[PDB]
């Protein structure tokens, strides 16, 4: 099973965790592995709000903010509300070998800044 990279840089409660079903708040930023940014919340001037754990999102975020819908991985650590972290995403748990063009490309990696603002 594929994991996304998951670095925490600020830790949040460690008590309030997301589960599949739930709906969270986040602020973040998408970047590509050379720098160039590809998506933020700040671009949409408003913190993004979905459903986690149902495919609303790419694998990858799914899998991060759900800590592997339950059942948690190896070197997979868990995001609390509050919580700073940076997800490195791998092609298939993103937009796979076709990806989106001209969007994000063929085979793309992102590199995702998020923070967890809210649980429902």
């Amino acid at each position: 099973e594929e994991l996304p990279q998951i670095e925490i840089v600020q830790e949040g409660d460690n008590t309030t965790f997301a589960k599949p079903g739930d709906t969270v708040t986040i602020h973040y930023d998408g970047k590509l592995t050379n720098g160039k940014e590809f998506d933020s919340s700040r671009k949409r001037g408003k913190p993004f709000t979905c459903t986690v754990g149902v495919g609303q999102v790419i694998k990858g975020w799914d899998i991060s903010l759900t800590n592997n819908y339950g059942k948690g991985g190896a070197n997979l650590p868990k995001i609390s509300k509050g919580t700073k972290a940076i997800l490195t995403i791998p092609p298939n748990l993103a937009y796979g070998p076709r990806g989106i063009p001209p969007i994000i490309g063929p085979n793309e990696t992102l590199v995702f800044e998020v923070e967890l603002l809210g649980v429902n």
